[PDB]
């Protein structure tokens, strides 16, 4: 459950949010294999319905009609493509499995679905998969409105629909199969492990019970006995009766705590400084390591529309959100998982983005195709932050330090912090109001190196800033408070 099942060396998954299948196959040909990157977590791959009012809105693909592999992504054969020629490249593919609920009650019954399959909720009939009113939470849940509506109450949080989605009966061995059909189908074709949305509201019991109906890895691919990768998606914050740790014998959990801690330590809110993060960690009351999944920001929390709120930096907030991005993937606290998203017409009133619901870049509802620039950016409003170089840089230094110990610790007592990673790599942020200008002892070989987030190492030379450490360990570093990147990481493969 809990080993990502990437190939050696690679440390990240990255979520190609709303992307084509066709376009994730050539992404790990073209850039994710070459770059090192470990795998990626794709969209929901089975059938949702079709909402037109708003225009095809991201979250429809939460609402599940059958599992048929046929979405705005593409059909099944090219799914199975996707996963084939990732594969062959060393890039791993993750599900997310939307398997709590199906779509509204009070959506219309009819063919308003991504690949024309009936299905009427009002009647609980799903004729595709199929399930009927039997295989619904309708006669468990005990709520007047029959919706969820207190969290402090651990029993309807798990037996009432979520916002309306028609609750599955997840305890009946009919429901479970039809779960495990749906998981071992994708198993087969070659995934590596699973994203469970909304795994706070199922009960820990019950997701186990699928998990025992799940093969072992695609012996074509993996090494036998390979158990799929799972990660559940529990947000779990303040003090509430479910705990993310309920869920520790299942798998990875998401730790939502980190990306809004480390959101308003770098945004400064409320006293917070960077030279608190020196016990960064379970120091901080975070889940154990071996059992998170990080992140900066989520589809589900960049939009304001989750967990941390206003606190999240996005790419909306350029300059902080590398400086984060960054941070994370050089500690070395959980496994790390990389945001790639699309460009939205942001439009705040009173406080809220109201257009918070528009989908990805399309023409008449078809999905846009991701383009490449030549300067390796992209097009068609993706905005591809797993290809700036400042991220695609740190993704490199997570692989380069895996397994090198968190060391040489620096801080100034305020925003200005370093710290190495054994003696592979060394990271300085500067996010006081003042320059840095400070003789360090990074624990690296004497020589020359090139600074990845400022440039590259292009072949005996660098493109950007150079530092130099002497034979005893130190280098100088400067990060004046007005640089593009207020950050300088090396390591030991961009040392000339
Ligand atoms: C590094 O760049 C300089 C020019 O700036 C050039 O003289 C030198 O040959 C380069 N070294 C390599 C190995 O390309
Ligand atoms: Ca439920």
């Amino acid at each position: 459950q809990y080993s990502p099942n990437t190939q050696q060396g690679r440390t990240s998954i990255v979520h190609l949010f709303e992307w084509r299948w066709v376009d994730i196959a050539l992404e790990c040909e073209r850039y994710l294999a070459p770059k090192g990157f470990g795998g990626v977590q794709v969209s929901p791959p089975n059938e949702n319905v079709a909402i037109y009012n708003p225009f095809r809105p991201w979250w429809e693909r939460y609402q599940p009609v059958s599992y048929k592999l046929c979405t705005r992504s593409g059909n099944e054969d090219e799914f199975r493509n996707m996963v084939t020629r990732c594969n062959n490249v060393g890039v791993r593919i993750y599900v997310d499995a939307v398997i709590n609920h199906m779509c509204g009650n009070a959506v219309s019954a009819g063919t308003s679905s991504t690949c024309g399959s009936y299905f009427n909720p009002g009647s609980r009939d799903f004729p595709a998969v199929p399930y009927s009113g039997w295989d619904f939470n309708d006669g468990k849940c005990k709520t007047g409105s029959g919706d969820i509506e207190n969290y402090n109450d651990a029993t309807q949080v798990r037996d009432c629909r979520l916002t309306g989605l028609l609750d599955l009966a997840l305890e009946k061995d009919y429901v479970r199969s039809k779960i495990a059909e749906y998981m071992n189908h994708l198993i087969d074709i070659g995934v590596a492990g699973f994203r469970l949305d909304a795994s706070k509201h199922m009960w820990p019991g019950d997701i186990k019970a699928i998990l025992d109906k799940l093969h072992n890895l695609n012996s074509n691919w993996f090494p036998a006995g390979s158990k799929p990768f799972i990660y559940q998606e529990v947000i779990d914050l303040g003090g509430e009766p479910i705990k993310s740790s309920d869920y520790f014998g299942n798998g990875r959990v998401t730790e939502f705590k980190y990306g809004a801690k480390l959101g308003t330590v770098i945004r400064k809110w409320n006293g917070e400084k960077m030279s608190y993060l020196k016990n960064w960690g379970e120091g901080w009351g975070f889940v154990p390591s071996d059992r998170a999944l990080v992140f900066v920001d989520s589809h589900d929390n960049q939009r304001g529309h989750g967990a941390g709120g206003a606190s999240i930096l996005t790419f909306w907030d350029a300059r902080l959100y590398k400086m984060a991005v960054g941070f994370m993937l050089a500690h070395p606290y959980g496994f790390t998982r990389v945001m790639s998203s699309y460009r939205w017409p942001r439009q705040f009133q009173n406080g809220n983005d109201v257009n918070d619901w528009v989908g990805p870049p399309n023409n008449n509802g078809v999905i846009k195709e991701v383009t490449i620039n030549p300067d390796t950016t992209c097009g068609n409003d993706w905005v591809c932050e797993h290809r700036w170089r400042q991220i695609r840089n740190m993704v490199i230094f997570r692989n380069v330090v895996d397994g090198q110990p968190f060391t040489n610790w620096y801080d100034n007592g305020s925003n200005q912090v370093a710290f190495g990673r054994g003696n592979r790599g060394f990271i300085v942020f500067n996010n006081d109001d003042w320059s840095f200008s400070l003789t360090l002892q990074t624990g690296l070989p004497a020589g020359t190196y090139c600074d990845v987030i400022s440039g590259d190492k292009i072949n005996g030379n660098c493109t950007g800033i150079k530092i130099y450490v002497s034979d005893d360990g130190k280098a100088h570093f400067s990060i004046s408070n007005s640089a593009e990147d207020p950050f300088i990481a090396i390591h030991a493969e961009s040392k000339l």
